[PDB]
Order: structure tokens, then C-alpha cells, then sequence
């Protein structure tokens, strides 16, 4: 039921970009991309919480083709415009430092992904990923702990429960669990999708609660920047209340390294009530019900 490795490496499938859109708004830090693909002429399935592959072009230092990078899907199955015809991805460019060779370095599939123009063909590999995706019982709960660019596959859970285009396109799932997002980017033009999150909030208020974190412009309690581990511990002991119920599903994803200091602050909530964190976080595992991919 879940597609995985529909097209692989040896022999990709050929999208062609329909868009490329900028997310982050004129103050914000940095250039994350919205792209479309076309994906008529293949047969290219995917679902919610999965990822594809992109193969950029060119060589590296010794000549060898470039490998693919992952990116996590940011459409639902049926695309943005719910056709079933496209697949979105959320693309921050990296670069960086000068000790590392030089001045600036420009990361290749990055760069490549998010200067790229409407009309190009670009090969994609995939869906791949079992790990992050949501599941079919409309009265679950679902916690979502992302930063930057880990947006993108909590936008596809969104979408999923909330646009009203999905609800009419999925008549097996109509949503009317519990969700809530806490979001982790530097500054408020940073925060991704943020008209379409609070649209979401104003119409489902009962079901969809958003908290930001967002460190260029809020202090946490030690006067240092907020952070998304800050929230986090603000809310731990509403979060490990909620964790107790056997619906609650939890996604976490972004950076690598945003892990310990949420399990620092659910560890401090479990203990109230003798519980170890550590073990407790094994068995929901086990259970599919704590899922995390960070890069
Ligand atoms: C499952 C998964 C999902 C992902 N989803 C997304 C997504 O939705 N959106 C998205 O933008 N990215 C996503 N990523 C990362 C994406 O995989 C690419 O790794 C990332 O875009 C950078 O690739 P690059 O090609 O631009 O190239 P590169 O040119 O390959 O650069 C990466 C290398 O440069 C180095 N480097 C990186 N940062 C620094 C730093 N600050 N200081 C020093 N050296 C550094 C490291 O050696 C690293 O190997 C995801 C990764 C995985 C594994």
C-alpha cells in the first residue's frame, strides 16, 4: 500500500519543473524555494511523510556524477493543486564557511534545486521512507516538532486534515483528532507557509494549534534565543500528557541535534510520575508511534 522505489538511480524518472516560488519574505535569513514538478508521463505514486531523490548535474572534484540528496515531499499524494499530477519539494540553499576551504561555499543539489527554472527536467528517484507517515485513524493525535526546512512533511499532514479541497478528495479521512505545531526558524518572514498555517488555525482553532519559536525576535526565561527545545520545555508537561494517550503520534523533524533537548524536557515531565523517558520513548517506537528523521 505505501509505493517505495517506483524509480531508481540507474534509471530516474524526468519531471519537468512547472514552479519555483521564494518562502522566505524580504527581513528573513537565507533562500528556502517552493518547486513543483510535473509528473505526467510517469507513474510516480507517493504518500504523506515520504521522501525523493534529486540527481543534480555535473561532476565533483574527481570527476565522479554527482549522488542524489534526499528531500522530503512537501504535496500531499494529490499535489498542491489536488490533481495527482504534481509533487512539491521545500528547498532551503546551503552554504557557508572560510574555514572550509576558500570563501563561500554554495552546496550543489541545493543551489542547483532553488535557481532552477520552469521548464527544466530534472531526474527523481523514488518515494522512499516508511518511518514518517501518518496514520488513517481520524481521531489521532498528532505533535509536530519541526525546524526550517522539517516543515515539509508536516505540511503534507496539514493539508491532508485541514484544506478543504483534501476533505472533499479524501472521504476516509476527515480529521477531527488533535494536532499541534510547534515551528523553530529564526526570524517571523522565515516562518514558512505562515499564511497558509494560520489560516488552517483560525478555521479549526478546536483542532490545530500553532507555536512558533522564533529566535531573532523572542528570549526564553535564561535571556537567551528561543528556540524550539525552549517551547518545548515551556510546554512539557502538556506534551507528556498528551504522549499518554494511545492515539498521539509524534513527528520530529529538521537539523540534527534539535533530538536531546527535546527529550531533556519530556525525561524532566516523565519523572514526576516515575516514569523513565528513556524507556518509555523505546516502547513507542516499537508501538510506530514516535517518528523522527533529521539531517
Ligand atoms: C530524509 C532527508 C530529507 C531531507 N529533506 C530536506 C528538505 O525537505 N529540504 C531541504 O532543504 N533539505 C533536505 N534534506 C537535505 C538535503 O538532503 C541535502 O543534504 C541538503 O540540501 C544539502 O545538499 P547540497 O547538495 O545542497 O550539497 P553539499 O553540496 O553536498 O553539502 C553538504 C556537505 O557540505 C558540508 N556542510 C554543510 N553545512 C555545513 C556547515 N555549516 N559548515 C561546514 N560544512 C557544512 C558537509 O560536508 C555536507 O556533507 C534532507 C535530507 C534527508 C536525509
Amino acid at each position: 500500500d505505501v509505493p517505495v522505489n517506483l524509480y531508481r538511480p540507474n534509471a530516474p524518472f524526468i519531471g519537468k519543473v512547472i514552479s519555483n516560488e521564494p518562502l522566505v519574505k524580504e527581513g528573513g535569513i537565507g533562500i528556502v524555494q517552493h518547486i513543483k514538478f510535473d509528473l505526467t508521463g510517469g507513474n510516480l505514486k507517493y504518500i504523506e511523510g515520504q521522501s525523493i531523490g534529486i540527481i543534480p548535474p555535473g561532476v565533483d572534484k574527481n570527476g565522479k556524477p554527482e549522488k542524489l540528496r534526499d528531500y522530503s515531499i512537501a504535496s500531499t499524494r494529490h499535489g498542491d493543486d489536488v490533481d495527482d499530477k504534481t509533487i512539491s519539494l521545500c528547498v532551503r540553499q546551503l552554504e557557508y564557511k572560510h574555514p572550509e576551504s576558500g570563501e563561500t561555499v554554495y552546496g550543489v543539489c541545493s543551489t542547483y534545486l532553488t535557481h532552477i527554472e520552469p521548464g527544466s527536467e530534472v531526474k527523481i528517484t523514488g518515494p522512499v521512507g516508511k518511518e514518517m507517515l501518518l496514520p488513517d485513524d481520524p481521531e489521532a493525535n498528532v505533535i509536530m516538532l519541526a525546524t526550517g526546512t522539517g516543515i515539509a512533511p508536516m505540511r503534507t499532514y496539514l493539508w491532508r486534515m485541514f484544506k478543504d479541497a483534501e476533505r472533499a478528495a479524501n472521504p476516509e479521512y476527515q480529521f477531527k483528532g488533535f494536532s499541534w505545531l510547534v515551528f523553530g526558524v529564526p526570524t517571523t518572514p522565515n516562518i514558512l507557509y505562515k499564511e497558509e498555517l494560520e489560516e488552517i488555525q483560525q478555521k479549526y482553532p478546536d483542532n490545530f494549534r500553532l507555536t512558533y519559536a522564533i529566535s531573532r525576535e523572542q528570549k526564553n526565561p535564561q535571556g537567551g534565543r528561543m528556540y524550539i527545545q525552549d517551547r518545548v520545555a515551556e510546554h512539557a508537561d502538556q506534551l507528556w500528557q498528551l504522549i499518554k494517550n494511545q492515539k498521539t503520534h509524534t513527528y520530529i523533524c529538521g537539523l540534527r541535534g534539535m533530538e536531546e533537548g527535546i527529550d531533556a524536557a519530556l525525561s524532566a515531565a516523565a519523572a514526576k510520575e516515575g516514569v523513565t523517558w528513556s524507556d518509555y520513548q523505546k516502547d513507542l517506537k516499537k508501538a510506530g508511534r514516535w517518528h523522527v528523521e533529521t539531517y
